[PDB]
């Protein structure tokens, strides 16, 4: 049994298959600059990428989101986050503060996620 | 075979379990102050958490540890961690510096652990 | 099934293998003290800690990359990694900013890889 991969690149693939586990690269906004806007475009791009790798929402088994300043923006997180997530399948969950590759990126949010 | 579920709400689950792993969100401290009893909390919590999901301590694979000050509490950390892993069982483990949800909080720790 | 533990100290195992997973601890440079030189140490230090547990690069599925300074050392980490990678095989990758135990360490990189 051997890895398999999506959308590879030099530096990460986006997601990475193995055994019945899917583990994706952190996913980050796209054009959007404020905190709900950001927060909707990576958990959209977080929903096609557990679709392509055989996945769905209701099998995510973790997640990791990184916030830029977790003080101000937690409420508007957990707003968007509790709205995406299937009723009464959320995951397990660790929310941090941290400084993301682009100053202008407000959340970051990093999946491991069961195949089925 | 689909995930289980431990103490969901709208946001996380405390513990889910998939095959023969165990994903624990992030635990936080309890009432304590300081950084010593904090690091005990949290501890505790993880302790309780395995034991609800058919795990144990001896049967954690990973552990990330944030810390919000690693210069100033990362001694304190390594004295309550070390006296409370099982003798010889200690797991791979990553500590490094995030503030978290609460400026209060000084220690978070997030588990994957085998079921068993 | 039990796990089983690579390089264990009162801390941390330098590596803990459950199933066909290799959880790796977050890995330090040695002695270098630029950034160039650090990534070159952390990931020569993975790749031994694969080599043991019965990995190998090919078979990384997850890597979480810890910078000091994202905005400064983003570039150069890059560069070392993508030389570091074998070809079209890159894992699923997060990469934020935080600080590590100690000031002069510029980079750490926690590792999830398959057995095999």
């Amino acid at each position: 049994m051997e890895p398999t991969r999506i959308a590879t690149n030099d530096r990460l693939s986006a997601a990475v298959c193995f055994d019945a586990l899917v583990f994706l690269s952190g996913q980050v906004p796209g054009q959007a600059e404020d905190i709900h806007g950001q927060t909707r475009e990576v958990l959209a791009k977080i929903d096609a990428l557990l679709a392509e790798a055989g996945s769905r929402k209701e099998r995510i088994l973790s997640a990791t989101i990184y916030l830029k300043d977790i003080a101000r923006d937690f409420a508007a997180l957990n707003e968007v986050w509790t709205q995406w997530l299937p009723t009464g399948q959320a995951p397990s969950r660790t929310t941090v503060q941290a400084e993301l590759a682009r100053p202008s990126v407000l959340v970051e949010i990093t999946v491991v996620a069961a195949r089925g």
